[PDB]
């Protein structure tokens, strides 16, 4: 019972209704399920910083009507 958006590099968007309990993983799963995208190819960044996978979306201080940025990347850190 949260809406988040996740905008890409061509300002297209997902809106994805998401717990604040979800993990980063959670939330790439669910972006697997809609969109085909593998989630160890997806990099999620919030307020510049790199969301870590194990981390929630409570933890990272998401709200409702936050803007979450996707990029492809296969390596992180």
């Amino acid at each position: 019972s949260m809406q988040v958006f996740i905008k890409n590099r061509y300002g297209w968007t997902i809106t994805l209704e998401v717990s604040p309990t979800d993990t980063v993983e959670n939330v790439k799963q669910k972006i697997q399920d809609k969109e085909g995208f593998p989630p160890d190819k997806i990099r999620l960044i919030y307020g510049g910083k790199q969301m870590e996978d194990g981390r929630t979306l409570a933890d990272y201080n998401v709200q409702k009507d936050s803007t979450i940025l996707i990029v492809i990347r296969d390596v992180d850190g």
